C-alpha cells in the first residue's frame, strides 16, 4: 500500500516530510529539493506509477490533486500565481515512479518550462 | 457564449483555425502556435474556466479528464520516451491566455527546473 518508492514511505509515515495537507486519498508536502521559494508536491495515496498508465477511472482523483494543489497554493500565500507540473518518463525528467504534481511559486517562472 | 471570450473560445467554436488532435464533449486538444518542444500541444475544457485558481470543487472530473486526454494524445503522437505537463497560473506562472489549459511537451529532453 502506497507503493515501493520513497513517496510510499512518506505516505506510510515511515520517513519525515513537511506535510501541508492530507485527506483519505492524497497527500501534499514540501519538496526536499525546492526549485522555487515555494515548491511542494501533491500525490495520490493510490500507487499510480506514472501518468501514462492512469486509467479513466482515475479521472476524479487526478483532478482532486489539482484542486488540492490550488487550495494549498492559496493557503501558502501564492497570490501572484504559480506553475503546476507533471513529469512523465525519461524525457519528462520524472524522478520518482509514483505520480506527483509539482506546484512552484514565490518567483517568476520562465519559458520554456525546462 | 459556449467556450468564452478568449481566443481559445473562438478555437472551440471553429471561428479561428487550429490543428486539432482530439475533441469530445468536454475538451479539445490542439497544437501550440509557438512550440517549446518538438511536440507541444494544449488540452483545454470546452467550459470556460479563467484559471486554475478559480476552479470549483465539482470541476475535479473535468480537470482530471484534461490529464487523461493529455496522456492519451501523447501516446497517440508517439511520445514513448516521455513528456511534461504544465499549467501556468497568473503572473508568476506566466499565464497569457485566461482560459484554463494543460501544456503537453515532448520529443526532447526536458530540463530541471521547469522554468
Ligand atoms: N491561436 C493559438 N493557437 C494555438 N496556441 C496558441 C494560440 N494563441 C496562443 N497560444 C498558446 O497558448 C499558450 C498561452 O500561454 P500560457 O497562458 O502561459 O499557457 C502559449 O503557449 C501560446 O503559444
Amino acid at each position: 500500500p502506497g507503493g515501493d518508492t520513497i513517496f510510499g514511505k512518506i505516505i506510510r509515515k515511515e520517513i519525515p516530510a513537511k506535510i501541508i495537507f492530507e485527506d483519505d486519498r492524497c497527500l501534499a508536502f514540501h519538496d526536499i529539493s525546492p526549485q522555487a521559494p515555494t515548491h511542494f508536491l501533491v500525490i495520490p495515496k493510490k500507487h499510480i506509477s506514472q501518468i501514462s498508465v492512469a486509467e479513466d477511472d482515475d479521472e476524479s482523483l487526478l483532478g482532486h490533486l489539482m484542486i488540492v494543489g490550488k487550495k494549498c497554493a492559496a493557503d501558502l500565500g501564492l497570490n501572484k500565481g504559480y506553475r503546476m507540473v507533471v513529469n512523465e518518463g525519461s524525457d519528462g525528467g520524472q524522478s520518482v515512479y509514483h505520480v506527483h504534481l509539482h506546484v512552484l511559486g514565490g518567483r517568476q517562472m520562465h519559458w520554456p518550462p525546462g
